[PDB]
Protein backbone atom coordinates (compact mmCIF):
# COMPACT_ATOMS: atom_id res chain seq x y z
CA UNK A 1 0.00 0.00 0.00
CA UNK A 2 1.21 3.53 -0.46
CA UNK A 3 2.04 4.59 3.15
CA UNK A 4 1.98 8.48 4.22
CA UNK A 5 5.09 9.92 4.68
CA UNK A 6 6.50 11.48 8.20
CA UNK A 7 7.35 15.23 7.77
CA UNK A 8 10.94 15.17 8.39
CA UNK A 9 10.61 18.22 11.24
CA UNK A 10 8.25 19.49 13.17
CA UNK A 11 4.99 21.13 12.34
CA UNK A 12 6.43 24.34 13.87
CA UNK A 13 9.42 23.97 11.93
CA UNK A 14 8.96 26.45 9.25
CA UNK A 15 7.60 29.01 11.01
CA UNK A 16 6.76 31.85 11.00
CA UNK A 17 7.15 31.06 7.05
CA UNK A 18 4.90 28.52 6.88
CA UNK A 19 2.62 28.30 10.01
CA UNK A 20 2.47 24.82 12.50
CA UNK A 21 -1.66 24.31 11.91
CA UNK A 22 -1.24 24.18 8.08
CA UNK A 23 1.06 22.05 7.97
CA UNK A 24 -0.43 20.10 10.25
CA UNK A 25 -3.98 19.78 8.28
CA UNK A 26 -1.75 19.85 4.95
CA UNK A 27 0.25 16.67 6.10
CA UNK A 28 -2.12 14.80 8.37
CA UNK A 29 -5.73 15.86 6.62
CA UNK A 30 -4.86 16.12 2.89
CA UNK A 31 -1.76 14.65 2.47
CA UNK A 32 -3.68 11.57 4.27
CA UNK A 33 -6.35 11.37 2.40
CA UNK A 34 -4.37 11.66 -1.14
CA UNK A 35 -2.90 8.05 0.55
CA UNK A 36 -6.37 6.65 1.74
CA UNK A 37 -8.05 7.07 -1.83
CA UNK A 38 -4.96 6.10 -3.68
CA UNK A 39 -4.79 2.90 -1.63
CA UNK A 40 -8.85 2.51 -2.53
CA UNK A 41 -8.52 2.86 -6.13
CA UNK A 42 -5.51 0.83 -6.57
CA UNK A 43 -6.96 -1.84 -4.15
CA UNK A 44 -9.40 -2.33 -7.43
CA UNK A 45 -6.52 -2.99 -9.91
CA UNK A 46 -4.42 -4.72 -8.09
CA UNK A 47 -2.46 -6.53 -11.11
CA UNK A 48 -1.25 -2.91 -12.12
CA UNK A 49 1.38 -2.85 -9.16
CA UNK A 50 1.51 0.77 -6.85
CA UNK A 51 4.51 2.34 -8.40
CA UNK A 52 3.06 5.84 -9.33
CA UNK A 53 5.69 7.74 -10.54
CA UNK A 54 5.60 4.66 -13.29
CA UNK A 55 1.70 4.30 -13.67
CA UNK A 56 1.51 8.40 -13.78
CA UNK A 57 4.28 8.97 -16.59
CA UNK A 58 1.53 7.35 -18.79
CA UNK A 59 -1.98 7.93 -17.11
CA UNK A 60 -4.06 5.83 -20.50
CA UNK A 61 -2.42 2.85 -18.98
CA UNK A 62 -4.24 3.25 -15.86
CA UNK A 63 -7.53 1.08 -16.22
CA UNK A 64 -10.23 3.87 -17.26
CA UNK A 65 -12.71 3.29 -13.94
CA UNK A 66 -9.56 4.87 -11.73
CA UNK A 67 -7.87 6.75 -14.18
CA UNK A 68 -8.98 10.30 -12.59
CA UNK A 69 -8.86 9.36 -9.35
CA UNK A 70 -5.27 7.98 -9.32
CA UNK A 71 -4.42 11.08 -11.05
CA UNK A 72 -5.95 13.21 -8.71
CA UNK A 73 -5.34 11.50 -5.28
CA UNK A 74 -2.04 9.61 -6.75
CA UNK A 75 -1.16 12.68 -8.23
CA UNK A 76 -1.91 14.48 -4.76
CA UNK A 77 0.50 12.01 -2.89
CA UNK A 78 3.76 11.99 -5.15
CA UNK A 79 3.12 16.24 -5.30
CA UNK A 80 3.17 16.50 -1.36
CA UNK A 81 5.58 14.04 -0.78
CA UNK A 82 7.88 15.74 -3.12
CA UNK A 83 7.12 18.91 -1.34
CA UNK A 84 7.89 18.32 2.65
CA UNK A 85 11.31 17.24 1.29
CA UNK A 86 11.83 20.64 -0.55
CA UNK A 87 10.87 22.53 2.49
CA UNK A 88 13.71 23.07 5.46
CA UNK A 89 13.91 24.32 8.57
CA UNK A 90 17.46 25.21 7.85
CA UNK A 91 18.12 27.52 5.22
CA UNK A 92 20.51 25.80 2.66
CA UNK A 93 22.30 27.60 -0.62
CA UNK A 94 21.42 26.53 -4.31
CA UNK A 95 24.22 23.99 -5.36
CA UNK A 96 26.77 25.40 -7.78
CA UNK A 97 25.49 22.59 -10.63
CA UNK A 98 21.87 24.10 -10.06
CA UNK A 99 22.97 27.43 -10.12
CA UNK A 100 24.64 27.47 -13.43
CA UNK A 101 21.80 25.05 -15.25
CA UNK A 102 19.68 28.35 -14.24
CA UNK A 103 21.87 31.24 -15.58
CA UNK A 104 22.07 28.64 -18.55
CA UNK A 105 17.68 28.80 -18.43
CA UNK A 106 17.26 31.91 -17.38
CA UNK A 107 20.27 34.07 -17.32
CA UNK A 108 20.12 34.70 -13.82
CA UNK A 109 18.69 33.64 -10.44
CA UNK A 110 16.85 36.64 -10.68
CA UNK A 111 15.10 35.92 -13.20
CA UNK A 112 14.24 32.01 -12.71
CA UNK A 113 12.82 32.97 -9.20
CA UNK A 114 10.94 35.93 -11.50
CA UNK A 115 9.86 33.32 -13.75
CA UNK A 116 9.00 30.90 -10.90
CA UNK A 117 7.41 33.70 -9.09
CA UNK A 118 4.92 34.09 -11.89
CA UNK A 119 3.83 30.48 -12.72
CA UNK A 120 2.67 31.15 -9.00
CA UNK A 121 1.18 33.76 -9.18
CA UNK A 122 -0.92 33.14 -12.26
CA UNK A 123 -1.60 29.38 -11.93
CA UNK A 124 -5.94 30.25 -11.87
CA UNK A 125 -7.39 27.95 -9.38
CA UNK A 126 -5.63 25.26 -7.58
CA UNK A 127 -2.20 23.74 -8.78
CA UNK A 128 1.27 23.65 -8.44
CA UNK A 129 4.18 25.65 -9.69
CA UNK A 130 7.14 23.95 -10.89
CA UNK A 131 10.77 23.76 -12.22
CA UNK A 132 11.69 21.07 -14.25
CA UNK A 133 14.39 19.41 -16.28
CA UNK A 134 13.41 18.70 -19.70
CA UNK A 135 13.98 15.77 -21.98
CA UNK A 136 16.49 17.46 -23.14
CA UNK A 137 18.62 17.90 -19.62
CA UNK A 138 17.35 22.01 -20.12
CA UNK A 139 15.34 23.15 -17.23
CA UNK A 140 11.77 24.93 -18.08
CA UNK A 141 9.32 26.38 -15.44
CA UNK A 142 5.63 25.51 -15.64
CA UNK A 143 2.52 25.15 -13.63
CA UNK A 144 0.20 22.35 -13.62
CA UNK A 145 -3.80 22.27 -12.46
CA UNK A 146 -5.08 20.72 -9.52
CA UNK A 147 -2.86 17.76 -8.32
CA UNK A 148 -1.54 16.80 -12.04
CA UNK A 149 2.01 16.26 -11.98
CA UNK A 150 4.59 17.01 -15.11
CA UNK A 151 6.39 13.34 -15.04
CA UNK A 152 2.68 12.88 -16.87
CA UNK A 153 4.43 14.81 -19.70
CA UNK A 154 8.07 12.73 -18.77
CA UNK A 155 9.11 15.94 -17.51
CA UNK A 156 11.28 15.91 -14.12
CA UNK A 157 10.57 18.35 -11.45
CA UNK A 158 13.39 18.92 -9.11
CA UNK A 159 11.35 22.05 -7.24
CA UNK A 160 7.87 22.79 -6.89
CA UNK A 161 5.57 24.95 -4.49
CA UNK A 162 1.62 23.70 -3.91
CA UNK A 163 -0.64 27.37 -4.70
CA UNK A 164 -4.13 25.42 -3.35
CA UNK A 165 -5.23 27.78 -1.13
CA UNK A 166 -5.15 25.63 1.78
CA UNK A 167 -1.52 25.44 1.83
CA UNK A 168 -1.41 29.47 2.47
CA UNK A 169 -4.58 30.83 3.61
CA UNK A 170 -4.34 30.21 7.25
CA UNK A 171 -0.84 32.26 6.97
CA UNK A 172 -1.16 35.12 4.28
CA UNK A 173 -4.97 34.68 3.77
CA UNK A 174 -5.48 35.95 -0.34
CA UNK A 175 -2.36 37.15 -0.78
CA UNK A 176 -0.35 34.46 -2.53
CA UNK A 177 2.64 36.04 -3.33
CA UNK A 178 3.37 36.79 0.31
CA UNK A 179 3.49 32.92 0.58
CA UNK A 180 5.53 32.91 -3.12
CA UNK A 181 8.12 35.41 -1.26
CA UNK A 182 8.17 32.92 2.05
CA UNK A 183 8.69 29.88 0.32
CA UNK A 184 12.40 31.14 -1.20
CA UNK A 185 13.16 31.30 3.02
CA UNK A 186 12.43 27.39 3.37
CA UNK A 187 13.59 25.76 0.19
CA UNK A 188 15.72 22.81 0.65
CA UNK A 189 17.86 23.36 -1.97
CA UNK A 190 20.03 19.76 -1.21
CA UNK A 191 17.02 17.77 -2.38
CA UNK A 192 16.69 20.06 -5.24
CA UNK A 193 20.34 19.49 -6.27
CA UNK A 194 19.23 15.45 -5.31
CA UNK A 195 16.49 15.60 -7.66
CA UNK A 196 17.77 17.25 -10.07
CA UNK A 197 21.31 14.79 -10.13
CA UNK A 198 18.58 12.19 -10.28
CA UNK A 199 17.03 14.19 -13.23
CA UNK A 200 20.18 13.67 -15.41
CA UNK A 201 21.50 10.31 -14.32
CA UNK A 202 18.72 8.32 -14.99
CA UNK A 203 18.69 9.71 -18.70
CA UNK B 1 -17.15 49.88 -15.56
CA UNK B 2 -18.08 46.65 -13.97
CA UNK B 3 -18.48 47.95 -10.12
CA UNK B 4 -18.36 45.82 -7.10
CA UNK B 5 -21.79 45.17 -5.47
CA UNK B 6 -21.94 46.18 -2.47
CA UNK B 7 -23.11 42.99 -0.32
CA UNK B 8 -27.00 43.34 0.51
CA UNK B 9 -26.72 42.49 4.28
CA UNK B 10 -24.00 42.90 6.99
CA UNK B 11 -20.87 40.71 6.61
CA UNK B 12 -21.32 39.40 9.73
CA UNK B 13 -24.98 38.59 8.67
CA UNK B 14 -24.46 34.90 8.13
CA UNK B 15 -22.84 33.59 11.25
CA UNK B 16 -22.26 31.45 12.04
CA UNK B 17 -22.57 29.62 9.29
CA UNK B 18 -20.11 31.97 7.22
CA UNK B 19 -17.62 33.87 9.33
CA UNK B 20 -17.58 38.00 9.23
CA UNK B 21 -13.79 37.69 8.17
CA UNK B 22 -14.53 35.12 5.21
CA UNK B 23 -17.44 37.18 3.77
CA UNK B 24 -14.95 40.42 3.76
CA UNK B 25 -11.79 38.67 2.64
CA UNK B 26 -14.33 37.17 -0.16
CA UNK B 27 -16.18 40.36 -1.10
CA UNK B 28 -13.59 43.04 -0.57
CA UNK B 29 -10.79 41.20 -1.78
CA UNK B 30 -11.57 38.19 -3.97
CA UNK B 31 -14.50 39.36 -5.72
CA UNK B 32 -12.88 43.04 -6.00
CA UNK B 33 -10.18 41.41 -7.84
CA UNK B 34 -12.45 39.85 -10.65
CA UNK B 35 -13.57 42.79 -11.23
CA UNK B 36 -10.87 45.07 -11.58
CA UNK B 37 -8.93 42.65 -13.34
CA UNK B 38 -12.64 41.97 -15.64
CA UNK B 39 -12.14 45.69 -16.49
CA UNK B 40 -8.44 45.84 -17.36
CA UNK B 41 -9.17 42.96 -19.77
CA UNK B 42 -12.31 44.72 -21.30
CA UNK B 43 -10.91 47.98 -21.71
CA UNK B 44 -8.46 46.71 -24.29
CA UNK B 45 -11.62 45.93 -26.64
CA UNK B 46 -14.21 49.02 -26.12
CA UNK B 47 -15.84 47.97 -28.77
CA UNK B 48 -16.85 44.64 -27.47
CA UNK B 49 -18.62 46.34 -25.02
CA UNK B 50 -19.36 45.15 -21.00
CA UNK B 51 -22.44 42.93 -21.39
CA UNK B 52 -20.65 39.79 -19.74
CA UNK B 53 -23.79 37.30 -19.61
CA UNK B 54 -23.84 37.94 -23.05
CA UNK B 55 -19.92 37.48 -24.10
CA UNK B 56 -19.61 34.35 -21.41
CA UNK B 57 -22.45 32.53 -23.34
CA UNK B 58 -20.62 32.35 -26.21
CA UNK B 59 -16.39 32.22 -25.02
CA UNK B 60 -15.74 31.93 -28.60
CA UNK B 61 -16.95 35.55 -29.96
CA UNK B 62 -14.35 37.11 -27.17
CA UNK B 63 -11.04 38.32 -29.07
CA UNK B 64 -8.38 35.14 -28.57
CA UNK B 65 -6.32 37.80 -26.57
CA UNK B 66 -8.32 38.37 -23.67
CA UNK B 67 -10.63 35.47 -23.91
CA UNK B 68 -9.09 33.24 -20.90
CA UNK B 69 -8.58 36.47 -18.84
CA UNK B 70 -12.24 37.24 -19.30
CA UNK B 71 -13.31 33.93 -18.72
CA UNK B 72 -11.55 33.84 -15.20
CA UNK B 73 -12.65 37.52 -14.02
CA UNK B 74 -15.92 37.46 -15.68
CA UNK B 75 -16.19 34.26 -14.67
CA UNK B 76 -15.27 35.53 -11.25
CA UNK B 77 -17.76 38.59 -11.01
CA UNK B 78 -20.94 36.55 -12.48
CA UNK B 79 -20.23 33.97 -10.13
CA UNK B 80 -19.62 36.38 -7.23
CA UNK B 81 -22.43 38.43 -7.72
CA UNK B 82 -24.85 35.76 -8.06
CA UNK B 83 -23.49 34.20 -4.97
CA UNK B 84 -23.75 37.28 -2.74
CA UNK B 85 -27.66 37.34 -3.76
CA UNK B 86 -28.39 33.65 -3.18
CA UNK B 87 -27.57 33.89 0.63
CA UNK B 88 -29.82 34.80 3.28
CA UNK B 89 -28.93 35.83 7.02
CA UNK B 90 -32.94 35.19 7.27
CA UNK B 91 -34.12 31.01 6.82
CA UNK B 92 -36.40 31.68 3.72
CA UNK B 93 -38.45 28.59 2.39
CA UNK B 94 -38.81 26.58 -1.19
CA UNK B 95 -41.30 29.19 -3.16
CA UNK B 96 -44.05 26.24 -4.65
CA UNK B 97 -42.97 25.98 -8.29
CA UNK B 98 -39.48 25.64 -7.36
CA UNK B 99 -40.14 23.44 -4.80
CA UNK B 100 -42.49 21.09 -7.56
CA UNK B 101 -39.58 21.52 -9.85
CA UNK B 102 -37.15 19.66 -7.19
CA UNK B 103 -39.44 16.76 -6.89
CA UNK B 104 -40.29 16.84 -10.59
CA UNK B 105 -36.18 16.36 -11.52
CA UNK B 106 -35.12 14.44 -8.41
CA UNK B 107 -37.70 13.19 -6.20
CA UNK B 108 -37.71 14.86 -3.03
CA UNK B 109 -35.56 17.55 -1.78
CA UNK B 110 -33.65 15.49 0.20
CA UNK B 111 -32.71 13.55 -2.64
CA UNK B 112 -31.39 17.05 -4.30
CA UNK B 113 -29.85 18.08 -1.50
CA UNK B 114 -27.64 15.09 -1.50
CA UNK B 115 -27.16 15.04 -4.63
CA UNK B 116 -26.22 18.88 -5.00
CA UNK B 117 -23.97 17.94 -2.03
CA UNK B 118 -22.32 15.24 -3.84
CA UNK B 119 -21.42 17.37 -6.85
CA UNK B 120 -19.78 20.19 -4.43
CA UNK B 121 -17.87 17.66 -2.81
CA UNK B 122 -16.32 16.01 -5.58
CA UNK B 123 -15.39 18.82 -7.54
CA UNK B 124 -11.58 18.21 -6.78
CA UNK B 125 -9.33 21.43 -6.89
CA UNK B 126 -11.22 25.05 -7.00
CA UNK B 127 -14.98 25.72 -8.57
CA UNK B 128 -18.66 25.74 -7.92
CA UNK B 129 -21.51 23.67 -7.84
CA UNK B 130 -25.34 24.35 -9.24
CA UNK B 131 -28.29 24.17 -9.61
CA UNK B 132 -29.57 24.93 -13.33
CA UNK B 133 -32.05 25.01 -15.55
CA UNK B 134 -31.96 22.88 -18.67
CA UNK B 135 -32.52 23.94 -22.26
CA UNK B 136 -35.47 21.45 -21.95
CA UNK B 137 -36.88 23.81 -18.86
CA UNK B 138 -35.33 20.80 -16.67
CA UNK B 139 -33.86 20.67 -13.80
CA UNK B 140 -29.97 19.60 -13.36
CA UNK B 141 -27.01 19.64 -10.49
CA UNK B 142 -23.53 20.30 -12.07
CA UNK B 143 -20.43 21.46 -11.14
CA UNK B 144 -17.68 23.87 -13.31
CA UNK B 145 -13.96 24.63 -12.80
CA UNK B 146 -12.02 27.23 -11.12
CA UNK B 147 -14.84 30.30 -12.34
CA UNK B 148 -16.32 28.41 -14.72
CA UNK B 149 -20.12 29.24 -15.57
CA UNK B 150 -22.81 27.04 -16.74
CA UNK B 151 -24.08 29.94 -19.40
CA UNK B 152 -21.16 29.22 -21.15
CA UNK B 153 -23.07 26.24 -22.32
CA UNK B 154 -26.38 27.88 -22.45
CA UNK B 155 -27.55 26.71 -19.17
CA UNK B 156 -29.28 28.68 -16.29
CA UNK B 157 -28.04 29.11 -12.84
CA UNK B 158 -30.78 29.42 -9.73
CA UNK B 159 -28.33 28.04 -7.43
CA UNK B 160 -24.53 28.23 -6.74
CA UNK B 161 -22.25 27.43 -4.28
CA UNK B 162 -18.26 28.61 -3.88
CA UNK B 163 -16.34 25.45 -3.05
CA UNK B 164 -13.12 27.16 -3.73
CA UNK B 165 -10.89 26.74 -0.69
CA UNK B 166 -11.40 30.50 0.48
CA UNK B 167 -14.56 30.17 0.41
CA UNK B 168 -14.75 27.58 3.64
CA UNK B 169 -11.20 27.59 5.13
CA UNK B 170 -11.74 30.01 7.83
CA UNK B 171 -14.67 28.45 9.32
CA UNK B 172 -14.57 24.44 8.45
CA UNK B 173 -10.89 23.84 7.46
CA UNK B 174 -10.47 20.99 5.02
CA UNK B 175 -14.03 19.62 6.19
CA UNK B 176 -15.76 21.04 2.84
CA UNK B 177 -18.73 18.43 3.95
CA UNK B 178 -19.58 20.95 7.14
CA UNK B 179 -19.03 23.81 4.57
CA UNK B 180 -22.33 22.41 1.88
CA UNK B 181 -24.27 21.31 5.19
CA UNK B 182 -24.20 24.66 6.75
CA UNK B 183 -24.93 26.76 3.20
CA UNK B 184 -28.50 24.96 3.28
CA UNK B 185 -29.25 27.08 6.02
CA UNK B 186 -28.58 29.87 4.60
CA UNK B 187 -30.02 29.35 1.29
CA UNK B 188 -32.45 33.02 -0.24
CA UNK B 189 -35.07 30.97 -1.76
CA UNK B 190 -36.66 34.38 -3.07
CA UNK B 191 -33.44 34.91 -5.06
CA UNK B 192 -33.83 31.07 -6.54
CA UNK B 193 -37.42 31.38 -7.39
CA UNK B 194 -36.68 34.53 -9.03
CA UNK B 195 -33.81 32.96 -11.00
CA UNK B 196 -35.84 30.33 -11.97
CA UNK B 197 -38.69 32.20 -13.37
CA UNK B 198 -36.30 34.33 -15.42
CA UNK B 199 -34.96 31.23 -16.83
CA UNK B 200 -37.84 29.51 -18.04
CA UNK B 201 -39.24 33.04 -19.13
CA UNK B 202 -36.61 33.27 -21.75
CA UNK B 203 -36.68 30.34 -24.11
FE1 LIG C 1 -1.69 20.73 -0.95
FE1 LIG D 1 -14.96 32.68 -4.27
Amino acid sequence: AILLPDLPYAYDALEPYIDAETMTLHHDKHHATYVANANAALEKHPEIGENLEVLLADVEQIPADIRQSLINNGGGHLNHALFWELLSPEKTKVTAEVAAAINEAFGSFDDFKAAFTAAATTRFGSGWAWLVVDKEGKLEVTSTANQDTPISQGLKPILALDVWEHAYYLNYRNVRPNYIKAFFEVINWNTVARLYAEALTLE
